[PDB]
């Protein structure tokens, strides 16, 4: 057990077993991250950046729902397969390239496979799992994949490598530094 990973247990409830799946409100959203390393970042800082545009609609969505309900995100890895987790978004956008809190809710991993019969009405009918950064699940949808999330049996975390990413990025800072360093 790493001595950070301990922390963030101790100040976040993370897989609750208390989730209301049946949302009475809210707008949820398909986050697909372009790496391992963001998703760790992210549960570390509960911070979150998107591109321009998704930033746009994200910002846009929290702004709409302010006192009427929660934006629930659904982040999954380009490429990779399988949902690992889910987060509240917790403000709008600060532009200072941008970025919003999150208070990360789920970390499991839940393999496509047990989410691809639910097709998105709003994306021609294609598989939740088939989405682009910032699509919008209609409720309904978002419900039957809450639940499933929530109470899938993971057999695996992002937690899991947590010293492989942490060392990764520490790493990689030294060598930023040096590059910086000799220019």
């Amino acid at each position: 057990s790493h001595p950070v990973l301990e922390k963030l247990k101790a100040a976040h409830s993370y897989n609750p077993k208390e989730f209301e799946w049946n949302l009475k409100s809210g707008r949820v959203f398909i986050i697909k991250s372009y790496s391992e390393d963001d998703i760790h970042r992210s549960i570390k800082y509960s911070i979150w950046c998107s591109t321009e545009h998704g930033n746009k609609r994200l910002d846009s969505a929290f702004r709409c729902m302010s006192s009427k309900g929660p934006v629930y995100l659904l982040f999954s890895v380009n490429g990779s397969g399988h949902f690992c987790g889910v987060a509240e978004m917790k403000s709008p956008v600060d532009y200072n390239k941008g970025k919003f809190d999150v208070q990360w809710i789920f970390v499991k991993d839940v393999p496509n496979n047990q989410l691809r019969h639910i097709r998105l009405e709003n994306n021609d009918n294609k598989p939740v799992t088939n989405s682009r950064d910032t699509q919008e699940v209609p409720l309904e949808k978002a419900k039957q994949v809450l639940k499933i999330i929530s109470s899938y049996k993971h057999t695996t975390s992002i937690f899991d490598d947590f010293a492989h990413y942490e060392k990764r990025q520490e790493e990689e800072e030294v060598v930023r530094k040096e590059r910086q360093s000799r220019n």
